[PDB]
This record gives C-alpha cells, structure tokens and sequence, in this order.
C-alpha cells in the first residue's frame, strides 16, 4: 500500500523534493505521487524544468507528459517511469485543494506561503490527513528534523509539521552530537556563507523585507540574519536561549557551509570532538552526518544527500592549540539536495509510525 | 519655471534617470523632479537606493528626507542639496496618479509595465502632457532615438513617445552613420552580449514566457530572442526588414556590447568604416556615438554616458583582409547609465519643441 | 589490443582527456595509459585533482596510488580502476623525457607549451613515435578535425599531428556540412562568447602579450582575437581567406557558443539549412555534430561529447525571414569535454590507420 | 623637503599604494615617487593599468608617458598629473638598485618576494634610508599597524618594517578597541569572508601548497587558514596565544568582512561594545576605524580608506540577547584600498618619527 502523496507548490522546493523522491527509487514503489498543485498546469513546462538544471545536472529518469483525458489541449499530467503525475491548479485556500477527491494522505506544503501552522492546516480540511512544511513555521507547527528529534513524531498529535530549515538540519546535527556525547554547550554563535537564493535579485531591486537582500546577487556578499540557530532550541530544548547567529549570502548558486563557535560544557579538546562527530557518522547519525578530510571545496558538495558534512581538516587546522572550551567546527550542506530528502526521509518515517498505529 | 517632471517607477532606469539629471545641474533649473513612484513611500528606503549602488558606486550628492506634512507616520519626502521629491505609491492603473494636483507636465515612464501606448497615456488622464517610456512601445507610439531621428518629434501630434531599448540606441547610431555616410546596409545581423536585468533570475525559475530566461542568471549564457535590430527599420526607414539579431545574456550585472555583420551597399574597407565612425563621433554625433581605441573590457565602460562606444581596436583587428562588403562592428555601451542619460536628453528636446510649437 | 599512450602536460585538457578516455571504456581494452608527466610527481595530489572537479562532477572510476618501487618516497603511480599510470617528471624541454624507457609511442601533448612541431616533435627524438598537439600548431604539423578531415591521415609523413582547437572543432563541422551539402560559404565572420581559461587572470593582472586578457576575467567580458575561424581555412581549403572571427571571454567557467554569420553560395533558406544539419547530425555527422531544439542554456551542455551542438531554435529564431544568402547559425560546445572526447577519437584513428593499413 | 620614495615592484598592490598616495593628495608635494621598479618596462602598459581598474574605477588623475632622455629606446617615464615617475629595470638584489642614486630613502617593498627581514635589507645597502615590506615579513622585522601600535615604531632601531596583512588591519584595530576600552579579549576565532586573490585561479588548476586554493575560484567557497589572527599577537602582545581564525575565499573580486567571535574580560552588552567602537572611530580610531549602521553590503565599502569598518547593525541584530561574555562582532574592509592607503600612512609616519628624532 504505497503512500499517497501531494506536492503543493511545484517550484524549485518542490521539483528537488521530488527529484529526490525518485532518486531513492520511491516513486510508484514506496510513494505515490499523485499530483502536484501550482499556478502554472503547462506539464510540458514542469518536464523540461525537470529535465535539466544549472547546477544539479540532467535528471536520472526520462521525463514524458500526457493528457489526463483526450479532451486536453496541452498535457496537463507528468510522467516519470510509468508513473503519472496529474498537475492540479493552485488555490486559495489550501482547504479548497481537492485533496480528499484525489486521495492524497500526504501533502508537502513548499510554496513558502503557507508556513503559519493554522494555514497550513487548511489542507486537512481539504481532504489530506498530515503536512510537512518544507521550511520553517510558525504557530506552533511541531518541527522535526531527522536523525536528531524525529522519533518524537506522534501520529495522534501532530498532523501539521515542520521539517525545518536547510540551515538548521545542517547545525543540529552537529549541535546533537556535542550534547549526545557529553561535551555539551553552554553558548554558541554561528555563521553560514550562504549561497544566494530565489529570494534574492539579480540586480538592485525593491525589498521592503530586507534591504540587504534587495542588493545584486552574483556581486555582493550580503549580510542576513537568521532564526536556524535559535531553532535548534526548538529540536534540541537543553540549548534553547543559548544558540543564535547570522548568515553572509555569497556568489554561488548552490551550497554553503556551517561555520560554528561554541564554549562546550566541560573541559575537552578539539582532537577528541573530531572523533566524536567522524565517530557519529559511521554509527547513529549515519546518512545525516558524514563528513571530509580531503581539501573539499563547496562544489564538490553539490548532490550530496547528507544533511551536514563536517570539514575535519578545517576544523582541525583552523582551532586554538591545546583549546579546551573555546571550539569551532565546519561543516558543509547542500542547501537545496540535503534538505529535499529529509523531507522525503520525514514523510516516510510520519508514514511508517502512522501505519504501525493502525494495528 | 523649470519643466515639472514626475517617475514612474524609480527603479534601475528611474534611479540612473535621477542620477543624470543632478550630475548634469539640471535638477531645479531645467528640469523640476516633482516626485517619483514605487512600491512604497518610504523616503528612507529611496533613500538609500539612491544613495548605494553595487555598480554606479556611491551617490556622490547628499540625499535626506522628510514629511510633506506632519500627519503623516514616516518620511515621504526626498530632499537632493535642497531640492524637494515626493514619494509617490505606486498604482496599478496610471490614470489614478496625481500628475494633476502635482504639476506634473512630464512623465518618465520606467515600471516596465505600461509599454503599452494605450496604457501610458493613462497618465495624461491623470493630468500629464506627455509621457516617455523608457523602453519599445506597441499601439502606436513613435518611437525616438537621439542623435538618429528625435527631430522627428510632433509636439502637437506625439504626446505618448517611446525612447527604444537600450540595444537599439547602441545599435542605430552605428547604422545611421554608415547609411548617411553613404556606405549603406543591404543586410545585416547582429548579436549584443548582453548583462543581466531586473527581469532574469538568480537560481532557475519561473518564466513561462521565456523559459530560457528563466535559468540561473549568473552562470548560464542565455540566448534570448531581441527586437532591437528590427526596431532600427522603425527609426531609419531604409533599413526597414534588412536587420535583426538575437542576444546572449551573459554573468555580468552591467554594461553590453552589439557585434554587428553586415554587408555594405558599395564597396569600402574596414579602415574606411573606422574613419567614418570616429569622425561622426567627434562631430554631429558627438556625445551619442564616442569610440575607443584602447584594449578596454566591459567594466571600463561603466558610468560612460554616450549611447555606442565604437571599440576600434577590436573591430580592425577582426575582419577579413581586403574586403569590401563583409564587415563586423563592435561597439559597447552601459545599458543602464547611457540609456538613462539618453531618456533625460528627449524629455529637454521635447520641452524645447514644445515652447517653439506654442509660439 | 591495448596501445601505448602518454599524456604529456596533465592540467585540465590532459586530466579531461585521460578521463574521456576511460569514460568511454578505454583503459585496459584498447587503450593503455603508460605514464603520464606534469609539473610535481605527488601521485596524491594527482588523485585528488581526479577525483573532483568543479564543473564536470566526480570521477567515474575509484582512483587510488601506490610506488613504483620501495626505492622511492612518496607515491608517484595512479591506480584508475586497476591500471597502474607513472608519474615521470616533466622536462622544460619536451627532448629530455624518457619515452623509450617506459616505450611510449602515441603521446598526447598537452602541457600548451611545446606548438611548434619542431619542440613537440622532441618526443620522438626523446623516445616516442606519433605526436598529437591539443591545440592549434605551427611548424606545418598536419591538423586534423574528426568527422571533417581526419581522414587525410598519413601514417608516414605526419608523426606532430594537431587536434586543432575547440572552437575549430566546432565550427568546423558547420561549415563542412554547409560546403559538402551546397550551400557554400561566400564569406563569414564567426563571434564565440567563451568561458574564461586558465591563461586569465582572477583580479586585474600582467599580460604584455594581450592587455585586455589581463582584465578581471569573472566580472567583464572580454575581447579577444581568435584564430578558429582561419584555421578553418586550413581544414576546409575551400575556405581559405573565406573567413575570420573574434571571441569575448564572459563570466561561466565552461561552455562556449559559436556565432557563425555567413552568406551562401547560393540561394537557400534558414529552414533548408535547419534541417540540413540536423540531417547531417543523425548521419554522416553523428557523434561530432549534434543538435538541440529545447530552451537550454550553457550549462546544459556541460558533459556533452559532440565537438557542436547545434542549436536549431536559436538559430530558426533569429534570422532574417525569406532571406537567402546572409544567415546566423548557433552551434555550442563544452570546450573542454569535447575537444577532450576528440583528442581521444583522433589518437585511435591515428592507430586504426596503422595496424590495419602497414600491419 | 618632498619624501623621496620609491616602489620595488609596481605590481597591483604597489599601484594600489601609488593610487592611494595620489588620492591623498600627497603626489609631489609631501611626497614624491622617484621611481617604480618592475620586471616589466613596457611603459605605456604602466600608463594603461593605471588608468583602469575593474573594481576601482578610472584614475582621476592624467598618466601619459615619455622618455627618460632622448638616448632612451622605448617610453622609460609615467607623467603622472605632472610629476614624473622613472620605471627601474628589476634586481635579483635590492642592493643591486640605484635607490640612493635616485636619492630614495623610503622605498616601498611590495614585490611579496624580499618578506625576510635580512632580504629586504639590500635596499638600504643600495642607499634606501628605510624600507616598508607591504605585507606580514619575517627575519624579526617589526610589525607596524596604524592606529594600533605604530608609535612603536623606534627612527633608530626599526629601518626595515612590516604593514602586516590586509586582514590584520581589519582585526587589530577592532581587538584594539576593545582591550583598550576595558572590555578585554579571553579568548577569540576570527572567520574572514575573503573575495578571490591573484594566487588563486580562474579554473582548477595546481596549487602544490593550497589544494582548495587550486579550485576555480568565482565559482566556488575555498576554505583556508591564514595567520592574520595570530598576526593580531605581534601588534597587541596581550593576545598572542589567545586569537586565531580561518578564511572563505569567496566569489567576489575584491572587499572582504571579518566575523570575530570572543569572550570578553568582563562583564559587557554588546550594546557597550558598540557604543564604544563607534566613540572610538569618531576618535583616537579616527581614519583607520569606521563604522556604519545602514543596510551595507560588499559593493558599499569599494574605495573605503578605512581599515576597518565596523558593521553595527549586523553585529547587533545577530548576538544572544542579554549576553555578558560571549559576543560576534562583524568588521569589513577593501582588502585592497584600505591597506593600500595604510601602507603610505606608515611611510608618512615614519617620515616623520625619523627627523624629530634628528632635529
Ligand atoms: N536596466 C536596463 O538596462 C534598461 C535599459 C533601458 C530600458 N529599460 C527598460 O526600463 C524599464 C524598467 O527597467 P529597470 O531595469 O529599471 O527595472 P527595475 O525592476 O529595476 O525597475 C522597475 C521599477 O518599477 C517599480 N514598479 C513596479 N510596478 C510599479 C507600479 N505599478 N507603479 C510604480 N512603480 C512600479 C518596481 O518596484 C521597480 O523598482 C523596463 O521597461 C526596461 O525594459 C531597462
Ligand atoms: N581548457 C580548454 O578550454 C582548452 C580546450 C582545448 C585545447 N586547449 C589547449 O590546451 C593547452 C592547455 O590548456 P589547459 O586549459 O589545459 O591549461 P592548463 O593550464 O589547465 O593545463 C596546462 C598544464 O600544464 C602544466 N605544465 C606547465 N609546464 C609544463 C611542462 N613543462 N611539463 C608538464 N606540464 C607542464 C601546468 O602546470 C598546467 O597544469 C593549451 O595549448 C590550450 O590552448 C585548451
Ligand atoms: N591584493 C590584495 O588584496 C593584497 C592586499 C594586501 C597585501 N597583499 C600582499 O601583497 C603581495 C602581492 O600583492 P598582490 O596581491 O597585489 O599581487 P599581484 O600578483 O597583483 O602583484 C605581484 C606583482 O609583483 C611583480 N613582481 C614579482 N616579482 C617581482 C620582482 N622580482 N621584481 C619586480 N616586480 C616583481 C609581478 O610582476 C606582479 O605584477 C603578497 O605579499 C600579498 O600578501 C595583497
Ligand atoms: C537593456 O538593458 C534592455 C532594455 C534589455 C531588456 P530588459 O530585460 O527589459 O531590461
Ligand atoms: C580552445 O582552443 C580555447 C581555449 C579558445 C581560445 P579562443 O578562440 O582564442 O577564445
Ligand atoms: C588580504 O587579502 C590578504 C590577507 C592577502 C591576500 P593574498 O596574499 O593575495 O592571498
């Protein structure tokens, strides 16, 4: 019995989450994907965005489109191993999405529109049954993030959550280790070189928002604040208040890096934390943490499904001698790759305790 | 008084339009800049989009603000070395602007969203004489480009004109030279490399419209279709279906140049053509059509002023030896800081015009 | 029967070469990579430069070292998918290396700092036979352009032969299918817009022998003259003094666009000469010459192994309608994977011409 | 009398410095470059570098060029905005040059290559009175940074100096501040967001001492190490063992921001930090400490003279509210202008120091 599921909003969130659904070989076998709502219905349009992509390469499955029935001008359903895709039209009101007609369990809510929990909780009212904002929310969404604070998932309590943000699924990680092993934390501030995003502009532009971020892109490094420090309290309550910091957007497409400076709890050594995080990798972390010892720079991280990768060589060589409390640690994430597979990695493990409670 | 003049849309164009009328001291005696139009009426905002630019530098004149009167919340007013703008909210529709309450007789038309001549010529309803839109226009609008056909202008007959696009006034100088030199065009093609703008985008996007325009700006060369050349056939009559062309849009956030082909009407030489080239420059196209001979690049061409920069060197060195018909011509130009001086050029020769046809 | 192949110059065309050749499944089977030389003789730092790349992606093969023998330090031997690779050092003069030592006969040079076939010919009086310069040559060495004149191979009398460059390799296949289709070329004049190389600088740098490549090579776009567009010339000596050309380096690290304009011999038309090369491309020209008629854009292309991509849209697009002699072909190509692929489909030609035609 | 200065090695950063000299008005009056040595003659190239910058814009004063004496072959002399400047052949030794001929007593070593304290010697033996090595040196060469320590500089004691790097002007100064207003530093790790060098590359080529440094370099986020933190410990002795940090080399051609990261000495808020940054730079910090406290980004400090330009709103925005020890403070800085203008402050001061201590 595969997983009905429903992707609102099928724009670059989007596409690299269901990109990333078939790379793990999920579509058609573990998950259904039975549509995927947006502005824009022109399939033949969302099969040649599919197709191709600056920085990720060509997509591995051939993409074709049809019509969900003869009477269609251009094909309005996506193809993808036999699999079809129907691509529905965006709504107002999530609560007007024909979720319930189409027998969507599971909607991926990525149009960055509805982050609010009780928005965002329209979808039920549309017929599906379990949410996951591909970003942060607001409202009180539970937010869960995978290999740190996922199992907390409860079938009966929450239906509207959050899988985070890139950002912080690339420090809590991190953040998850140092309180697992006992180095613990007793402050930290961290940066990100943040690769320009979507909501940045090409040239100077209007952004009442932020300022900074209304600034040209590709020519500008552009200082941000950031809530994915501060969230890491949310996923990990014993360093809530003590965390925060900010992120400087750079002129790269894709990928960035977590640059965190922290006094740990008790007396340690910077030799003996590259242990511990090389150490979680290979055991209770292994798939959300990896890490590099090579002289890695940020493209040799494109496509790389880990959630955070820590810099080991960095890290080492870039710490004060014979430090006990005073640390930093490196540690890369491709923003967009990572995170798309978390939450495809979420909705599977909501799906799983959601059937097991079924019995 | 000076010629009462209002900006829709105080963006790249709007901005650099300002920018030309107070470096050139026509801010308070030629020109009156009553007030300017975006999203908002934050003067602070304005503000330091005026006062900050990633490509232009930094605004060399002192700018602050005000409120137009004290029962407004936050400042709305611009204030240049004494000179008083009002910040206007933008409208969906021109003809709700208070051009009328604000004196406004001249309009800058740089949104991008009414090229339109039926939807520019809202601002006359709105209390406007006459309207230049900073870019092509359709329904009818005649179309002017200085130094090649502006004493065309009918103060009584054109009340809506178009300015062109920034690649035809690089463009057209070139051509109007060879055509009244007598050289001729029987054919021609041409190619502008051309810098990104406000409408691409950073990471790949939405663009329904121009899907290949709709790919990361800034490390994707972008073919992209251009009217450009045919609008040539539109300002020098005789080359009316001779010419066309395309673009590539290219990582850089300013600045482009025409590679144009063609072949003459007569026989000539490449040297010929130079000479021609560099004398008009130096006489009656003199401050729209300049030339250079040194080995500059693109960003030497920043905050130049004319509307075609004759690359001679380049040009003598790539064309084929002894011929008489094939030619090549490189000629650069700063889409955004030429152009803009070229819109403040038509307004002051329509407000001459405009007083003689009163007489 | 596995030959005798040795890479002389291991930078970014060698390591694109050496890699083209075991991603067509060469090394072992037909190919054998003896040794390869360049600058140091760190077998690590080899690997490492292999097993990542910031455009084409991560190697194929698992690439691993080892010592040729106890008796020396550091490793200095590649171990690609089980082939053992040596790495000689490189001499400042191409005579002092030891190809009869290690008896190496076929030897790619491509170090970029031996044309001239008298210096790139010290490979045979250094040990070697058969000489191959990816890029142009001087000297009178014979240059060959697979699928366009390759076959004008002669086993004994060519022993410096050129691979040409990769513009001429993809303008090349363009030309010859509109001369051999009969069409013709009266006269033309091509425009690339290149990504910057190697020999630029980063920032503002020295470059007597050429000023503007001197220049900021990520943020302008540069002038540059070419000699593709004559080589051709040379390869097609139908015609020679028929053309010439230019290029204009601009910010993408890979993946360059010819822009071919010319007048044919005869009366024709854009869609007789569109579906001439898409003909040919499917035919005759298959594997050299491809086309596309999708949106794509530069990085679209990176990894494509044809020597020209043409691209029918752009090019159906953008010329003038019912014009019969002055045209515009687009054609693209990843200038360092294709020229890549070819140097390889060249050096086997050279062999299959030797065993077959004397053995 | 004019300080007779001369420059060993007229590379970007030893015209940087005579920009900067000239932008200080200083040219002729306070001072006067005798000469330039540089490997390269070639005149009329000097004039051209000089005259354009793609990051700092045209040169605001007039370089032409002449013979040194009709004898001469080539254009020897640069006439810069009158005063003439002689280009000097290069020496393998600074002994070799003709400084005290020249009658040079302040020559202004920039050429990276004579760093060794014993090195840079060879200029006084040459007749040079006194030498600034424009750059971190070695061989127990004193360390002067404006504005932190330069009144440490001892006329008869000290005649062979260092400026330190770009990024120890940025950083001293700020650590400056705050051990000399009371805050004091415990511990601290500095992260510098660097825009790419002339040592890296445009696409991945050889680095034997930098592997990441190799990797194209406008396209990608290069980790490294650097010593400006610890460099910190020469200027303010209190330090040393206590700071260290890395860098991001980034896509940005030139401007550069330091993130620091401290415990203070006692009790603080950031708003005290703040408070006194800004009282310090309106003060004793005068010219070398800025600030700002408006929406900044990279683009905004081109051309800044300033060391060190501290952010007050992003360094406010991003701290753990309610904090006392634990703090972020974020600093730019043009890498290029700031120091360059440092570099003639030093030689200014120690022109000085030098004859009150003979008067
Ligand atoms: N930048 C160039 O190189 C260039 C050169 C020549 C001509 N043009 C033309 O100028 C126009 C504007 O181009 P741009 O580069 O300045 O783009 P831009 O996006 O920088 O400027 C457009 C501005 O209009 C504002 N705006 C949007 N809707 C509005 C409304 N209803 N009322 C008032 N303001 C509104 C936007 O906030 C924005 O600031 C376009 O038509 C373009 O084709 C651009
Ligand atoms: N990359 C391209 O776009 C391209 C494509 C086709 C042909 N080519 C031609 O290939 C040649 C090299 O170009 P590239 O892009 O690979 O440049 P590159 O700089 O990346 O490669 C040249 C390599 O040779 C090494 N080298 C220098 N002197 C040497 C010596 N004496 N012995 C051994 N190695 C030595 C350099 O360290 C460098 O790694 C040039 O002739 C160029 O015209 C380049
Ligand atoms: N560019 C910066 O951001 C910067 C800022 C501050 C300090 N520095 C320091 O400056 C040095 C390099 O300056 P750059 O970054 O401007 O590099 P650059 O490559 O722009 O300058 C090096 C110049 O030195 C010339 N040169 C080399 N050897 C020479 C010799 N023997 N005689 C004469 N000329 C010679 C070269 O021709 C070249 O023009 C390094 O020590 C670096 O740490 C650089
Ligand atoms: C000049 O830069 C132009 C008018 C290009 C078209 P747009 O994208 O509208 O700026
Ligand atoms: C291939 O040969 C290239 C590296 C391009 C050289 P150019 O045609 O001069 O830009
Ligand atoms: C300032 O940018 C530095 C710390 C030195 C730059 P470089 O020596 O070119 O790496």
């Amino acid at each position: 019995m595969p997983i009905k599921v429903g992707i609102n909003g099928f724009g670059r969130i989007g596409r690299m989450v269901f990109q990333a659904l078939c790379e793990d070989g999920l579509l058609g076998t573990e998950i259904d994907v039975v549509a995927v709502v947006d502005m824009n219905t022109d399939a033949e349009y969302f099969a040649y965005q599919m197709r191709y992509d600056t920085v990720h390469g060509k997509f591995k499955y051939e993409v074709t489109t049809t019509k969900s029935s003869p009477s269609v001008a251009k094909d309005d359903t996506l193809v993808v191993n036999g699999h079809r895709i129907l691509c529905v039209k965006a709504q107002r009101n999530p609560a007007d999405l024909p979720w319930g007609k189409l027998g969507v369990e599971y909607v991926i809510e990525s149009t960055g529109l509805f982050t609010a929990k009780a928005a965002a909780e329209g979808h039920l009212r549309g017929g599906a049954r379990k949410v996951v904002i591909s970003a942060p929310a607001s409202g009180g969404a539970k937010t869960l993030v995978m290999g740190v604070n996922h199992h907390e998932y409860n079938p009966s309590e929450h239906h509207v959550v959050s899988n985070a943000s890139c950002t912080t699924n690339c420090l809590a990680p991190i953040v998850h280790v140092l309180v697992k092993e006992g180095f613990g934390v007793q402050t930290g501030l961290m940066t990100t070189i943040h690769s320009y995003t979507a909501t940045q502009k090409t040239v100077d532009g209007v952004s009442v928002k932020d300022w900074r971020g209304g600034r040209a892109a590709a020519v500008n490094i552009i200082p941000s604040t950031t809530g994915a420090a501060k969230a890491v309290g949310m996923v990990i309550p014993s360093t809530q208040g003590k965390l925060t910091g900010m992120s400087f957007r750079v002129p790269t497409p894709d990928v960035s890096v977590v640059d965190l400076t922290f006094t740990a709890a008790r007396d340690t050594s910077i030799q003996e934390i590259d242990a511990a995080l090389k150490r979680a990798s290979k055991t209770y972390m292994k798939g959300i943490l990896g890490y590099t010892d090579e002289e890695l720079v940020s493209a040799d991280f494109i496509n790389d499904n880990r959630s955070s990768i820590y810099d080991s060589k960095a890290t080492l060589q870039n710490n004060l001698p014979k430090e006990r409390r005073f640390f930093k640690i490196v540690s890369w994430y491709d923003n967009e790759w990572g995170y798309s597979h978390r939450v495809v990695d979420l909705v599977r493990h909501m799906a799983s305790k959601d059937r097991s409670a079924r019995l």
